[PDB]
């Protein structure tokens, strides 16, 4: 617009003229905080002359009362400090007051310098003697986020952060939640590692990759859908208790709950099965929100801040479903036997048309059995619940249920409707390991191009001999959408994937 | 040639029918081999408590035998090796027949054992066993070192028989770990905030790469792997949060070296408020006080040719010297450059300097890039211990803020250990005419076949019109700090899983 072509030639008529052009450095006396720390509690009106302190923030307020007085606030490190300047305290060797002030518009990084105190009304400020614009803002800016639409926020992440203090409250708590976590595994005796993002067979989840390319290898390559394949070569090579928290890459649906890329934390425990993986999430999570809500019954809007409002209770231990159990509690009907059975096959299309649920592509037995899980179980859970014992045609990496025929010793862990975790006894033994993999061939083959090619290297590996283990992942995005109330991913990412 | 496998698929085929035990879902271990010999390792020479059964577990690393009635393994686990002494008037029966329970063991297995607590007459800690489960078999003939193997390269393209039989591998990822956390306390303290910014790029930036290209289906738009997170951090410091630092990935498209991976682990951080200054005296105090956590004291060993070849001192002691980048260029010829640097009469010239001092001539001939191929002649070549190179052209800095005092430098510095890039920083440029017109000079040498320079992003030119504060960034390449760290010569010694060739 107008106003940042003027901007620009402003900025230009100051560096003609001498004047300060964006100035290298600005030398703060102390943060704005510490700025309110020592001189919160002053009686109103006190002044020290003896003291001269520099100041910076950015301005969010500009209020000339009359041609002698200006008012500024402005705010860093989420602090606010009113600045008055008096055309009697102003430094006529920084150029006239008039002319010092008039280069300064709301939004602009500025540095002050004058004597602190707090005014006659009582509110802290500094009273300044001269003023330098160390970054301005060439665009006019609103008050609040409500004078920008909505996704301008996404788009233009640094005006959320600038005007609305609860953006910059969610991803605080991130970075606060992802402390506590590491921590944890930490006192364990975990070792955190880093494992490769780019693969050249990628695995160990059921999602679609991205492809790219290595020009000087002249090889085609994989972003990593997960690292469980790599990880698990580390407990064959001993290292016995390890965990990972990085991005990994889907490339397949954006919605609420999925950006292609999202956070992930994986760790992988030797000796432990899925009964122990259970007691370690609850301790986990529950330990979390104790301490970042102060209790374990927490709010929750899946509609936004007006809408209706659930209250999660993570209160250990928490409820399990059987996979195979509460589907045929809700049908009314046992599942066909085999489990990947054509007859199976044609048992569940015909529920799924009977109770109005969306087919999957293929119709694997697989991609069935997770529609009526969807339908049945996972609506169930809206506190944390766990949803365990998946069947092993959708669970090619988990080891088989040392009791329960057909089945895995596998758990996911959905929190109101939502899957947060999804863990297992690892498969170990290398002969069910690659006809799993021969299978998942098979069905990517037929269409399913949310399944995996064999990885020989990981067949190998097992080949060295992997001791009994539990493994586990947490999308992490999704954790801090439960610890923070935003039903959308988008809030708790910087920089979310945006259609242009 | 190798019927060892085979066999031993067929032993394990035999042991599932014979419904013996076949692959056990847990086993409950009393203790880690660690707090066994933690509680044992201290009693008498005989000592054994037959009130107390134990159960512990761990990979069979040696197989030794008396008699038909006497075997004696070793387990490791968990960095420690414990002696299982097995006598046959122990053996539990219900378990099957003694010879029939040991013959299923090879050196190798993931072993449970149950028994007795104490050490052998000899002095050895040792398990007492009264059984033993077979709980994950190993298929293949192991080595007992890593001097066994077929070729060292196996240790990257199999990493877990690095692991496995080499504990100087295992201190390295150790140390790795070691390393980022002391890192990650050091901006905790200050009041930094960890953030992450993304990986998929629509337009990539923030560094002189070569990006790998992507696609995303349902967005029907092309990718690219994020270089670096400068762009998107800087736009952290506009929102106002001051203080932020990212440590992960970045991929990089190009050439793979001693020191140089497709991806590789960096940290970024920027400081409102900072300049280049503030950031040389930060990174003394962080890199000399983590080498003295690691080390002890601030000299520590290299042995760039191997462990038993030569070994130099690196001398952390701060302050570090400065080599200010076009003087050091010209003290090495003999002569001075021509002004503006990136000037055609200039080109030519240092065309006709790397020709002269037979120094291999980039492509394209662009400023930066012949100045580039000078400083590495000339002043990299002089950083053994850590030095700072400063004060770069801003032909070659297109991010970094105009210099001061110095026409035509910036205010940045790259910190280098024997002549490796260690760190890159500068005085963030936080002007936007000037930043779109460097963008536009990418792109023109973009244009002339320079892979790595980068295309103009208007989404980060249009953040800075909302006012970038100073700023001081930096960004330090972690995989190498370790290399330095753990004295090792070759980046594929610090990375569990390198890339590697076919
Ligand atoms: C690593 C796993 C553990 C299971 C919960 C969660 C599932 C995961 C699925 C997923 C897929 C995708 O394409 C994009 C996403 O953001 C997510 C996500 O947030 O969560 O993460
Ligand atoms: C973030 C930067 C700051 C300067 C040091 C270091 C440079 C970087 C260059 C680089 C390029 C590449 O293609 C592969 C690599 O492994 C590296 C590396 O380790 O170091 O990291
Ligand atoms: N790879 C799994 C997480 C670990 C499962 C247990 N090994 C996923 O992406 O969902
Ligand atoms: N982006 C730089 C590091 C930060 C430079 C200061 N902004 C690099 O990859 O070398």
């Amino acid at each position: 617009s107008h106003y940042t072509d003027n901007r620009y030639k402003m900025m230009e008529c100051i560096k003609d003229a001498g004047r300060p052009f964006y100035p290298h450095k600005f030398k703060i006396s102390m943060s704005l905080p510490a700025y309110a720390l020592k001189y919160g509690n002053v009686e109103n009106g006190y002044i020290d002359k003896d003291t001269t302190l520099s100041l910076s923030g950015r301005v969010t307020s500009i209020r000339s009362s009359s041609s002698k007085l200006i008012f500024y606030d402005i705010f860093c490190e989420e602090q606010k400090v009113q600045i008055i300047a008096n055309i009697m305290e102003h430094d006529i060797s920084t150029g006239e007051f008039s002319v010092s002030h008039s280069e300064i518009r709301r939004g602009d990084v500025v540095g002050f310098t004058g004597f602190p105190g707090k005014s006659k009304r009582g509110e802290l400020s500094l009273f300044s003697k001269s003023v330098v614009l160390l970054s301005p803002c060439y665009h006019m800016l609103p008050t609040a986020i409500s004078g920008l639409d909505q996704e301008v926020r996404y788009r233009q992440r640094y005006l959320d952060l600038m005007l609305n203090e609860e953006s910059r409250k969610v991803f605080k708590l991130r970075s606060r939640a992802i402390k506590y976590i590491r921590n944890y595994f930490d006192r364990l005796g975990f070792l955190e590692v880093e494992t490769p993002m780019l693969n050249m067979i990628y695995g160990g989840a059921a999602a679609r990759p991205f492809i790219t390319y290595h020009n000087e290898l002249e090889t085609q390559l994989y972003m990593r859908i997960a690292p469980e394949l790599y990880l698990k070569q580390l407990i064959v090579g001993g290292l016995d208790k390890v965990y990972e928290i990085g991005k990994n890459f889907r490339n397949e649906g954006i919605d609420l709950t999925h950006n292609p890329e999202f956070t992930a934390m994986e760790f992988y425990m030797a000796y432990a099965d899925y009964y122990d993986l259970m007691d370690l999430t609850e301790e986990l999570i529950s330990g979390l929100v104790l301490e970042i809500h102060g209790s374990l019954k927490i709010p929750y809007h899946p509609d936004g801040p007006e809408g209706k409002c659930i209250e999660i209770d993570f209160t250990t231990p928490w409820k399990r479903f059987s996979f195979v159990e509460e589907i045929e509690s809700g049908l009314g009907e046992k599942l066909k036997r085999p489990l990947d059975s054509q007859e199976n096959i044609d048992f569940m299309v015909e529920m799924c048309e009977k109770h109005e649920i969306e087919l999957p592509h293929p119709r694997t037995a697989a991609k069935l059995l997770d529609k009526l899980a969807g339908h049945f179980v996972e609506t169930k859970c809206t506190n944390p619940s766990f949803i365990i014992d998946h069947p092993q045609t959708m669970s090619p990496l988990a080891k088989w249920h040392r009791e329960k025929p057909e089945m895995t010793e596998r758990f996911e862990l959905f929190v109101l409707g939502k899957e947060l975790c999804n863990a297992y006894t690892e498969l170990n033994e290398p002969l069910q390991q690659r006809k799993f993999f021969e299978q998942q061939a098979d069905a990517k083959a037929s269409g399913d191009v949310e399944a995996c090619p064999i990885d020989e290297t990981f067949c190998l590996a097992l080949e060295h001999g992997l001791p009994p283990t539990g493994g586990w992942g947490l999308g992490i995005d999704r954790l801090i959408m439960f610890l923070a109330d935003k039903n959308n991913i988008k809030e708790v990412i910087l920089f979310p994937a945006m259609r242009n």
